[PDB]
């Protein structure tokens, strides 16, 4: 469950921990593997080596080292060897170094990124249609480029035995079957073609239905495709509560787009059951229900399906005060206008200090002397915004 990344430089190690921390993982980048210890393992470690322009001697004893100090305090999972797309660096020293002390079989070496214009055709980075040594990022003035092929850049360096699987072979349904018969026959290095992140998804797939963990090497491609693969539970400390009364078309949209996150709970409040006297039971279970989805980390959205309006503006007042007199959360939207002063006002609030706006239309600040304190409070006006507009306002609140 845990992985490794080994980077040779600064940009390289970050983009790798931007990645993962965006798929869910707890991820840190560690200076001295020295301080390296079990606690730091879950989910994700990276090692910046900073040998892109050391000694290939150097460049691999940092890279063995770090694999070493991992497994050295019980990392197990994946170990991925971040690459410069564009081929620069120690790259068979430091590969080598990391197969060897991975201790199996072969590497999957699947350098592309194909979002950022760097793609491999028969063996061959490409990057904004031209092979790699027709680019700028071949003239050096500390690393030049001296081949596209990766096959050659490695040959450098390392003599292992490599082999090349270009694009249609890759696409095929049976991937796994051909890596495991490289294996066996004794091939290292597997280089692999790739054009869309579809192909790098494929390839991981394909990883991981071997029986051992190959070494995969690349870079922000692979490093993206392993972190989806991962499935990392998303979980917030302290997650938004949403109430949502209204019952506009925008609204559904905007929630259908929370709900198809993981880490989001929806407590639908039925209309028609708030006139039988169960009422209350089923109140107190509403708000236990949206008690259980807060404290184990999911954003919770309470959400509806004349004096009608205003019933259910004085229920979900209720509501909400009645979940946050039990309790979090980390912050609270409300939605629409009558919805929020309703709740607002249930919560003893006097007024709202404005700080500023989300997503263009999300107001938010802080209720002013109100029982919750200084959470931060967001507003919308019914039928405003798009369909993204609710996953703006969880953004805001996890990076609050």
């Amino acid at each position: 469950g845990q992985v490794l990344v080994v980077a040779d430089d600064f940009t390289g190690a970050n983009d790798a921990g931007v990645g993962l921390a965006q798929h869910g993982a707890r991820v840190s980048v560690v200076f001295d593997v020295n301080t390296l210890h079990a606690d730091l393992l879950g989910d994700a470690v990276v090692i910046n080596t900073d040998s892109r322009a050391a000694r290939d001697d150097v460049a691999s004893q940092r890279t063995a080292a770090a694999v070493a100090a991992w497994q050295a305090v019980g990392g197990k999972g994946w170990i991925i060897k971040k690459i410069d797309s564009t081929l620069r660096g120690n790259l068979g020293a430091e590969v080598a170094a990391a197969l060897s002390a991975a201790d199996v079989p072969v590497a999957l070496i699947a350098a592309a990124s194909p979002t950022l214009g760097r793609v491999t055709r028969q063996g061959e980075v490409w990057v904004n249609g031209r092979r790699l040594t027709d680019t700028e990022f071949a003239s050096d003035p500390k690393t030049p480029v001296t081949s596209a092929s990766i096959a050659a850049r490695l040959a450098e360096q390392t003599a292992l035995p490599v082999a090349e699987i270009h694009l249609d072979e890759v696409r095929q349904a049976n991937l796994a079957h051909r890596l495991q018969q490289l294996a066996d026959e004794g091939t290292r290095l597997i280089i692999l073609d790739t054009d869309v992140q579809d192909d790098l998804t494929h390839i991981v797939n394909a990883a991981r239905a071997l029986p051992f963990r190959p070494l995969l090497v690349g870079s922000a491609g692979l490093s993206d495709a392993l972190a989806t693969a991962q499935d990392f539970t998303r979980k917030t400390e302290k997650p938004l509560l949403a109430v949502v009364g209204s019952m506009s078309d925008i609204a559904q949209k905007q929630i259908a787009a929370a709900r198809l996150r993981s880490d989001v709970t929806l407590v639908e409040i039925d209309i028609n059951a708030l006139f039988s006297p169960d009422s209350s039971t089923v109140m107190a279970s509403q708000c236990e229900d949206a008690l259980k989805a807060l404290t184990n980390g999911h954003h919770c959205i309470i959400r509806t399906c004349q004096q009608l309006g205003e019933t259910i503006s004085h229920y979900l007042g209720e509501l909400t005060r009645s979940i946050v007199q039990a309790l979090l959360p980390g912050g609270l939207y409300l939605s629409g206008g009558d919805i929020a002063i309703a709740v607002a006002t249930a919560l003893g609030a006097t007024g709202f200090q404005i700080k500023g706006q989300i997503a263009s239309c999300v107001p938010w600040g802080y209720l002013l002397n109100s029982i919750v304190g200084m959470t931060p409070v967001m507003t919308k006006a019914g039928g405003f915004g798009n369909e993204t507009t609710l996953l703006d306002v969880l953004r805001f609140i996890e990076e609050k």
